[PDB]
């Protein structure tokens, strides 16, 4: 069940990016998956919004180069809508630990927006973890309750046919975003590292070398 | 600063559609608003998944036909990732009323998405009732806080360029959804009496009448 | 249906007093209530803990000098337990707005605690100001749904009495308190100044006033 | 680490005491806690209402038959308020899984009070399980964070003085209560078997012996 997982954070959070890595290194990677922290790692790192966010995601997911997104913003309202728009990522919101499982079992997505501002507070960094704690464990798209998985899963599968039919190919999609946004998105070393490494589509590789 | 909102909602959570869209009408249209209901009334009607919600988003807010859109689902996940999908419809989640607030400010989108079971119980109209009050208060995208508006206008406005871009044109798009899906989207009276009536773009009604 | 109501916090969340009362001033006061800022006013101030909180609380309420107290801590719980323990003084949490309407009608207590800290992170004062619009505006104890308030009215009923009866009458009981805790309770020049123009029971004023 | 943990549910909330039952003896007794499930176990049951969950929370802990209760009601405030009362009972809100871990650093009560119907909808239950996993594992009383945690134990040790201070001797203060009330709340055979097996104060064996 292990998954590679990629950490994505954005400007107004990047702050706290060296927390939630810490969380999420501790919790997923004692559970034995591969954790990336391709995004923001502090204030002072290549600078992204949470536009660039949602194109990091679909470039890492829909090159398989990883299994599952952890991103967030704020509110998550911004990192959410941005990677929802691409097909290939289906972002759940998730709030509080039950959020998690529940996004897993019913929706079976691979990607999850926190709020790292709104309503975090002292102590905020445990709801991290316990979050983490829930994502992460367990078996993923069993239907909540487990009887009633059919019409779920049955709904899960056509949202990604319908992603697919709204969406432009990939890669063309890709090339009518400007380009700048594109540039930026791809720009980090630990964006490169990890997408290099793992891309097994060599159409979407090419088309990042051609950016840098 | 009046707007069209339309509440649609699917067969998990209809038998909720009397007391949402009851909350709705008091609040949104004491405050002038203009509601109209265009979902499943009831576990009986006219069935519809949180997949059609999506389409039936895109169709009335890319026609103009609509402002705003009222949806949801259990958890509220399903129906806020349908929705982010097509082009031109921006939808956040909202648990609470200051989601509400910041959503509008923040994100200035066109939908939000409710969770009528998870979280809801006992005395659960009330929060529905507050997130109402807010949602549809006051003034839409002067940032949060004021001041710092800059920024989260400027992300906004790059995210309904990107959406654009990701997408297929939107009738284009719309055609290479199964056309099952999309016939069962504007199969029903009250969509269809919402749409034809308040539709501003040509292209659409033509495409929509071609499925009727 | 106006109240008197005395806003009171404690030394680790005093930066944030400024803030919450100019939330409760401008809604309560707006509703036509009489606010007392009678805890701590900034970290500077005359020192108090939640024990101290809740002594407070007991005074003004026993003395009939307010109506209503606010307070609360990092999490709500020290203040909460602290008020809970004094007869007179029936102190429900408070987290969100919801909370605050249903404490009214179904309790019908007479102090608030509300969490500055956890849960608190940017955009939290938003939800104090929405907390206070759903604690003062409309009437109080009518049950939640007012069909059923017959048991509910019963049982808070009962409560009280049953305060009473494991309590030491109030001034003795106070007496019992390590005395150093009650002189630094009514310690402050705004508490005192609140106290002393409202409260209705001489046996309390002139214990007090024999600490000063 | 392991306690002696007493369940108690009153009537509104009565037909989910199985579920609650259900997991808190799955957590709980996991983790190696005696489990005692002393109040209502269904709406059929020896009636309760939460002002005898109260007084059977100060028998139960004053007694040292348990060390700790677990509770609620539809909201949880009225079972909060009711047990906080009572010296040598010192309950919390508990709504979420943080909620339980900063309890038992903070504050390092005996009690927590559950919200079994507002907030409480499809999947629920999974949120009562999380609680009880982090009320029930690991170690008490250490201050949040750890360095901090001086002032912390400080005040919840004065918390206990005050309330002993506060109200008459246990037994003396049962005495003052409406016989009635304390009758019905040491009535059931569920109760009872947990009392009279664990208590270890004989004036309060006693005392309980002359009512029934």
């Amino acid at each position: 069940n292990a998954m590679k997982i990629a950490l994505m954070m954005e400007n107004s959070q990047a702050a706290k990016n060296a927390m939630v890595a810490g969380e999420l290194n501790s919790v997923a990677g004692g559970l034995g998956h591969d954790v990336f922290n391709v995004g923001m790692t502090d204030e002072n790192d290549h600078h992204l919004t949470y536009i660039h966010l949602g194109i990091m995601a679909s470039i890492l997911l829909n090159s398989k180069a990883v299994d599952f997104v952890v991103t967030g913003c704020g509110t998550g309202q911004g990192a959410l809508m941005s990677c929802n728009l691409h097909p290939g990522v289906v972002c759940g919101y998730c709030l509080e630990p039950s959020d998690a499982f529940l996004f897993n079992q019913i929706n079976n997505g691979n990607a999850i927006s926190l709020a790292f501002a709104k309503g975090f507070g002292w102590a905020g960094e445990l709801n991290v973890r316990y979050i983490f704690e829930k994502a992460f464990t367990g078996k993923r798209g069993e239907g909540y309750p487990i009887e009633r998985a059919a019409p779920q899963q049955a709904n899960a599968a056509i949202l990604n046919n319908v992603k697919a039919a709204v969406a432009k190919d990939v890669v063309e999609g890709l090339r009518a975003i400007d380009q700048e946004l594109v540039k930026t998105a791809v720009g980090s070393t630990q964006f490169q590292e990890c997408f290099f490494a793992h891309c097994q589509v060599p159409e979407i590789a090419e088309y990042v070398k051609s950016l840098l």
